RNA sequence: AGUUACUAAGGGCUUAUGGUGGAUGCCUUGGCACUAAUAGGCGAUGAAGGACGUGUUAACCUGCGAUAAGCUUC
């Protein structure tokens, strides 16, 4: 499902969305490690995501 | 003058009960010996075996490898 959606998009597209949720990834962590990160499982969902990129 | 019981500090015997202990009996996600087939290898495209790390999850175990408790396709 998702693997369709990101097929379409080209390459370079793809790069943007890889830096972006690396520093999206980031601050979910530093904000977990304040104690501010109402949502936790975003930060799993942001590594699928990114893994599912990668691939 | 004569023959005399009671005593139980404690102990002994019988029976009953309580406590420590895990023998006997029943059972087992465990072992042993084989039968019928499959197969008889992995590695410089980095092996077998380990260290480290990975959780929204204290440690340990298991899974996994910076795509790290999982990624794609049929
Ligand atoms: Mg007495
Ligand atoms: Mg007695």
């Amino acid at each position: 499902t998702v693997a369709k959606e990101l097929r379409q998009k080209s390459s370079e597209e793809l790069v943007k969305l890889v830096i972006k949720l690396k520093g999206e990834l980031l601050e979910y962590r530093f904000k977990l490690a304040h104690g501010e990160l109402d949502k936790p499982h975003l930060i799993n969902q942001t590594r699928r995501l990114l893994a599912t990129i990668l691939t």
